[PDB]
């Protein structure tokens, strides 16, 4: 719902301002939101099955992620639709790309923390690969393009590392 | 609202108040900051309750109808909680607003020095019913009496108004 996703966007974008104050270093920052988001992925992949209906059959390669990631999570926890571009030959990287995030909404990060590539909603990346670590894949997840930065729409890079063994 | 959602909203608020538990020896500051944060939120949110709600400007007229009005249905609005009204004053300038349940406490245990702190660990709530009510012309003064985190039977929430304001 609207209200419950501008709440959602504006207490993430508290968490930004934050560690806007208690790091100097932006790209310490990057790295911070996403070891936050990794840890909430962990958590978060078990109310995403069962409200998603999907099996553990739907989690057996990496190349099958992609579309539950970009048309069922992004839809369910941030009311976006993404889509699935650039494969790599191998399909062990995939992007996905969006015009539309809802904690992007009235952000304007000022003139130094853009030319050095804050990626103002990185903790995105590590739900992504805390999630996937909980279906036995190792992935590592980046920001690539952010409209904030001036760039013409949102791209997040997924990358298989390992199958893992339980 | 839904369950994935306020577990989402939960899990992002935890982590702002991890990072700032690293200030471990100003938790009052904690609690402060926590507050404003909450306030700055309220004054943007209200217009978007009052919307959602159904509620007319004359329903904020008096004080004293703040406390159905945030206990019964913004607290499920956007917690999900369910709340009660009770310790009302006799002048009806004070009430607390009471409840056992609280989604953004789920899994989180505090150690025990920032226990004997006080950490008031939901204290965003706080000011997001100051600045909300703020909007509606009442200044209130708004603070966390009672957390089960530490070790209280309940949540409590106390509302005192200051000052209607003017246009
Ligand atoms: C099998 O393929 C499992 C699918 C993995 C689900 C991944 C869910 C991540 C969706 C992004 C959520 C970002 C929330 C950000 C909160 C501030
Ligand atoms: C007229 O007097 C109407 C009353 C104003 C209602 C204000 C809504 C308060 C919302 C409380 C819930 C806080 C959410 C905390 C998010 C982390």
């Amino acid at each position: 719902e609207k209200i419950n996703s501008e709440l959602l966007a504006m207490t993430y974008g508290s968490l930004v301002t934050q560690m806007l104050k208690d790091y100097e270093d932006v790209a310490a920052i990057n790295t911070q939101l996403e070891k936050m988001g990794y840890k909430m992925g962990m958590r978060l992949i078990d109310e995403f099955m069962s409200k998603s209906g999907l099996s553990s059959g739907a989690c057996r390669e990496f190349k099958d992620t992609a579309e539950s990631i970009a048309k069922v999570a992004f839809k369910m926890f941030l009311g976006i639709n993404a889509n699935v571009t650039n494969w790599s030959k191998d399909q062990t990287e995939y992007s996905i790309v969006f015009d539309e995030n809802p904690l992007n909404d009235f952000v304007e990060l000022p003139e130094p923390i853009k030319q050095k590539r804050l990626y103002y909603s990185n903790i995105i990346c590590g739900v992504i690969r805390g999630a996937l670590e909980m279906v036995l894949m190792r992935v590592e997840c980046e920001y690539k393009k952010c409209p904030l930065l001036g760039d013409d729409q949102s791209e997040i890079r997924v990358r298989l590392k390992e199958y893992l063994r339980e």
